[PDB]
């Protein structure tokens, strides 16, 4: 409790101690973990994450690190700490889950900060409404939970989730992060309606229609604002009236979110998952010119994703279990692998939704569509092996949370994922053009290119999956080089990343430099006005309170 | 030029004069119209709007009024004036079109303000890209234009708009206002990607991916930031990286928008409009419980709208041309009218989109769906008269801009529309429950209830259409009473309005009072930080720069 | 001493401790009670009140609560603490008595505050002057005391008090609260002349003529300002010269009052109390049209009060001792009760004052007046039973303090009074019109309407007496609902409450919203200027120092 390994800025030890003390004096000694010595070395697991730092560590492991961690027990709690963080100018690092792995996990941008483990005690499914087809959750509600909640309330037969590759993340955190999932409810952020947050001054706020208060009633009298129910329309319409501010709340540091309204997808009455294996590495090109109008025409239902063989392969076994060769794999061993598995070089998964008479037609147009690609082959989970990736993806394209993809995090003995994610047009050319670049460097990096193009409706997210050995300093540096390098090129070409690890937020935000950082600047102004003190997650999205030296702080 | 009828606050005449002078000294005498005497009495037309005030005037006609008007010729212009408005603390009232009729039109919230007729000279279709299925426009681009643009470039066969009941409004303004249209691209605001605005400090900003700058090239050298092209992804992905600020830009006074990226809907390959007449006033109830899961299942394509007989009737002829009776019409004369027209009490229009094999099925489920409603009857524009509303709605549900609905603005000799628009759940009950309230007051008001429920996907917008005689002070007051009254009740019931005339922004913003105006307050803080001086449209969405007395200002 | 259960805002534990320490270091350990654990559960009694909170608790019992309590021993003391409250920004909650029960008692608006038990040691009758017919008192002087003081100085034969229903309250506190009593000296606040208060800066002030200092004299040399006598005219004329500021001192948080000049009523030379029972519930109507011109003509002497049967009945026995029926009593059981007691539905008490030749005439006009009401019946305490309410009221209408009315606080097993008190015109219509509303809700509330119209000379105070069970959370919520509900309606009708419990000060102050809170705003400005720090009773009368989030604070 007395002497963490790292103080936040300008902070005195006594102050830390007092601050930390009052905090124990509220959330309970149970709710706080002070980080006193390096024996923190304990990185974690995906099963039970470390909140102190970056598990997959690229910089010094100990580089981005908490001074201590706090489990607020309830909103009022969050409110009080904000007060203290304000009294002492101790800044906070709020997190729901811990899982922002491949992005930094629980590690705070600024070291010596306070990690606000929000999900610990705030695990509630506040509500699930069928007629509205939505749910309301706390940070702590992981996807699996949100799911089991449905199962145990026999709702599955009426409403469905939308999960990301992994089952464990916070439904809530992922949404503010603007994460991605598979069904037609894939765009997480967009699926929200009505949120709540403890702004910096410690004041509570609820968005959109969340502002229009539920009328009064004998049963609702005297409940803290926090515990008050919401208005009817709160979660069925996100806008409200006048300035639509929710966005200041995603991937920013404008506030601490306590709750959120997530739309649920009504069981559609028909579902069919599949694969369309692509034979040549260059097929990736025509496939896109293909996938393009189908998605826009909505012939393409959920989010199409087109996987690189190894992703699947890695999902399948370690790199070693395929070729004990320190260098990266030859254009040739892939094909060999591509065949060993019955996959392509490129591997397109999707799903059809609803009444079969329409699923049937759609498939015709698609199946019929991808036919111009030679050696193309179509499948249904049944037409494939038991360890089959497509197997998992079927649960996936239907809200069922897996955990199997993690295994690809295993390719290299010390696995640590990291993802580069320039966004590119749905153009086979551009897709190809992008890729070339990406791969080339992975090469240069001593790296196996590994990645996928998830298809947005009018844009495409290229996720370069960089595993790397968390213990080989030589490689990690190679990775940092690679990273920052790719960032530069991408932008050189006009492609921005849309999400990133802690260590690159800056470089990333700077790419977005039109008219002289005009945007960053605007932002700063707003962060200032609202977080006069910088307590809330300074450095996020590379945004810094004036209290922070851009000089001492950026990277 | 010398002596407008109204000065903005704390402004001296000399100052006005100097301010106004320098302004002529840039935009040209052509670009400015000084409002010197009441002979402004000239209200307008929909064909060529008055910018000085509120055409359909509820308060004193002259109540909300410009001191003068200015047509910025180009962005730099807008930038300079901002400077002047800042030099003199003269505030501005930016408008694209002029058409915000039923909301106030060109009338500025604060009188003596400067009306910034943005659309006058900034009429450009900057771009339309087919592969992206989007366009980029200036305030001045009205819908008809955006349309004729397609026609004259033979694009109609590939891309389609999404219009509101009327053809003339600014595509751009309507979007920031969060307006509504008919096709599946009905949600205007949501269809935007990449915008540009002159913030208050006069600095330019482009959102999302608009921040990621187009790489350099010999042909783009030396163009003002304003004239620079955009990045590839600029208009195909709205988010960018870090804080998603676009929303601060809709229905707010955070900035002056110069341009915007609007998604275009690719010609779908099949379209079928229709009507399903509802016989009993109470049918409105079951219809909704009906429409509800179809929209969520997406069986329901574009935005369903369920019209009250009179809307159609009024679209059809004046109230007099149906019953010279100063009082409002009897539950009975309607039915009589409902029959005279072949319509119902309630009248549901929609459209099917794409390949007939799917249109066909959909219609079955729908046609098949509404069958539980007795006396229900289905139609295609062909199955109806030539003056038929459905005729117009077919052009409408397909991006073709009409002008015919205006005629309903004619019901009462001096027609002036005004709309009340509580938002309610897609629940027949609630729908009914809402309505009751609404109508009851229209009664009390000496008013014909006239309205419609446009169906949002998970919420429903009830548009009460209040015509009223712009010259009968007795009635107008009745209307104000009605208004403010309805506002109170609605909220009493938990329904917020989402858009409103100038004269009620306040009352409206106040309904949104959860946790003590927590939201309004937050907003104010942001407006402050960014418009330290209050020049930009103070009072909008009922948000006021501290420079403004809430005491002297609210209503 | 070390760890109260609640800190005031932004306060650190060490600070509390230091603050609390210095305070012990002056007023004595005897004078302070630190609130360390929930074992505070001890609500109290009317005989010896709890200062920590709200005895009759509507919100969480523990909702509004002290951090500790302090008994300043003398003014200098009050002055020093003010200093400390200022040094630490610890705010204060000053109280004389503790009895503000049905309003909150000793509970501070803001929890974690310091309760300033002023009356503990400042119990003095500083003076009673016969020729002036006034007295001067400290907070601690309860009414009984002020009375016994007269008895033991044989003054009763020359001067008389004016008590409220209860004997125990602070004569002083009740006056600043603008309380009410029975004789012609019923308007407490108005009976004051010359007061003294420790303003926020810790500086002492004496009002009106209190400012004109008593000339110097050998015997008065060197006495603290506090102990200095007053000028002659100090207590016989309230105004002084220039701005009449006393009012900033009643029901506000502009200062801590240490003393006050209260006018005494000279024994009048004749007194006769009585009752005029009203038979029908609707008699209440004509009675008022009756009582109206008599009061204005002054035929009506003291404050007439017209009681609802149950008040008397409850004064008489518990509800159970009349009808074991969880629901509220039938219009019928009342009449039955009304008869069981010899009372009416409505029950008008009063008194005649002075020389019999005039009392005699008055009574004629009155007796003669109420004769138009059928079944009307007149009485003198003698014409009634021993447990008779009128018995008590005779002592009452003559300054003699009872304690018997408390028993009505007993109707329901866990008794807790609360009072709603819209003010209405002296119009039988309005009176009736008001009542209807009030009762209707009590209904809805599962509540027995219980109340009375005390007649002001040109306005009438309707005191709805809500008992309710302090342990039944279901009911309490019902009460809050009821409350806030009634508040809304009343105002809907144009009736304001004039006094209220802690938990509604806000809702109440907001009703008073003419011209946009113009008044509240003005007030705030003044509180600001004078209590730059907010230490003095923030939130009172719903007025909050800018140091206080209206967002975090209101209700
Ligand atoms: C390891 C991994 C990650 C991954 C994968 C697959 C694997 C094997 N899939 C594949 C993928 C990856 C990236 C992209 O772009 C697409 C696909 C994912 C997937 O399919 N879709 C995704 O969107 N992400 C995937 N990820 C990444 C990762 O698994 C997810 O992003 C997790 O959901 C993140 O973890 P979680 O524990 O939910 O978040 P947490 O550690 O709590 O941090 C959230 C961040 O947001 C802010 N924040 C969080 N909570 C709050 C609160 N309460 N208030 C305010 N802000 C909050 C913080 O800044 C925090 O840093
Ligand atoms: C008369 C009428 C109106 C109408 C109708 C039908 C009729 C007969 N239909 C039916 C309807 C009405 C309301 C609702 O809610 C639904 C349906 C409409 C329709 O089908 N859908 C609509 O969304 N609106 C309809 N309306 C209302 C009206 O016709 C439209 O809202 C117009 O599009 C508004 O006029 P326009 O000329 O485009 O706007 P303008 O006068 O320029 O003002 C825009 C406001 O927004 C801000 N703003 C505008 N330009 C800028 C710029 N450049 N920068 C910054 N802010 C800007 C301003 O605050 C301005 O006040
Ligand atoms: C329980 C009850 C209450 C009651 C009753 C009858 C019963 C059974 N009678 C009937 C009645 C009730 C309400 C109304 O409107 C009319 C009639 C009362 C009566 O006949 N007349 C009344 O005026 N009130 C009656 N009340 C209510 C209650 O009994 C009285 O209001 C008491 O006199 C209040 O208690 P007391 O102990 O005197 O006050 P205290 O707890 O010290 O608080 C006073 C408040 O004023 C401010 N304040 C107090 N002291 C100071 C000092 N020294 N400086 C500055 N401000 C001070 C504080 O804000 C404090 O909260």
């Amino acid at each position: 409790e007395f002497r963490p390994l790292t103080l936040p800025p300008k902070l005195s030890l006594s102050d830390f101690n007092e601050f930390i003390q009052d905090i124990i004096r509220i959330v309970g000694s149970e709710n706080v973990e002070v980080i006193s010595s390096k024996d923190q070395i304990v990185d974690g697991s995906y099963m039970k994450p470390t909140h102190t730092h970056d598990p997959h560590h690229v910089m010094d492991q100990d580089y981005f690190l908490a001074s201590a961690i706090v489990a607020p027990r309830n909103v009022a709690d969050v409110q009080s700490i904000v007060g203290l963080a304000n009294k002492f100018s101790f800044p906070l690092w709020p997190i729901s889950i811990g899982r922002n792995s491949g992005y930094g996990g629980a590690a705070p941008r600024v070291s010596g900060s306070v990690v606000l483990d929000m999900g610990k005690n705030m695990n509630r499914v506040l509500e699930v409404n069928v007629e509205g087809a939505y749910c309301v959750v706390e940070p702590g509600v992981t996807y699996h939970d949100l799911h089991n909640y449905l199962e145990a309330n026999n709702l599955r037969d009426k409403l469905w989730l939308d999960v990301p590759d992994l089952g464990g993340g916070s439904v809530l955190g992922n949404a503010v992060e603007r994460g991605v999932g598979y069904t037609p409810y894939g765009d997480h952020w967009m699926m929200h309606s009505g949120m709540e947050v403890v702004l910096a001054n410690g004041e509570l706020l609820r968005t959109g229609m969340g502002a229009l208060p539920d009328p009064k009633r004998p049963e609702t009298m005297g409940l803290k604002p926090e515990d008050q129910p919401w208005s009817k329309i709160a979660h069925l319409f996100p806008y409200g009236f006048g300035p639509y501010i929710d966005g200041l709340f995603s991937q920013s540091n404008m506030g601490i979110v306590t709750k959120i309204g997530i739309w649920l997808m009504p069981n559609p009455r028909g579902y069919q998952s599949y694969l369309i294996t692509l034979p040549k590495d260059g097929d990736l090109k025509q496939a896109v010119d293909i996938i393009r109008p189908l998605r826009l025409g909505m012939a393409l239902q959920n989010v199409p994703t087109i996987r690189h063989i190894l992703l699947d392969a890695a999902v399948l076994g370690d790199k070693r279990s395929y070729s004990s060769r320190t260098e990266p794999l030859s254009d040739e061993e892939l094909d060999k692998i591509a065949k060993q598995l019955n996959l392509g070089r490129w591997n397109f998964y999707g799903a059809l939704y609803g009444p079969e008479p329409i699923r049937r037609v759609l498939w015709e147009t698609i199946k019929d569509a991808f036919s111009a690609i030679p050696g193309v082959k179509f499948y249904f989970p049944e037409d494939t092996p038991e360890n089959s990736v497509l197997r998992v993806r079927d649960k996936t394209m239907q809200g069922i949370p897996t955990y199997d993809e993690l295994k690809w995090i295993d390719w290299l003995p010390n696995g640590a994922h990291l993802f580069f994610s320039p966004i590119a047009k749905v153009s086979g050319e551009d897709a190809m053009m992008q890729y070339a670049v990406t791969k080339k460097r992975c090469q240069e990096a001593g790296l196996d290119f590994i990645g996928t193009f998830t298809v947005g409706m009018r844009e495409m997210h290229h996720i370069v999956c960089i595993v790397f050995n968390k213990k080989d300093l030589i490689q990690k540096r190679k990775v940092q080089w690679l990273m920052r390098t790719l960032i530069d090129d991408c932008a050189a070409n006009g492609w921005g990343e849309y999400r990133t690890h802690l260590a690159f937020m800056d470089q990333i935000m700077e790419t977005y430099n039109w008219n002289n950082s005009s945007f960053l600047r605007f932002n700063e102004v707003l962060k200032n006005a609202v977080d006069p003190n910088g307590i809330i997650a300074p450095g996020k999205s590379g945004v810094w309170p004036s209290q922070y030296s851009h000089v001492t702080w950026k990277l």
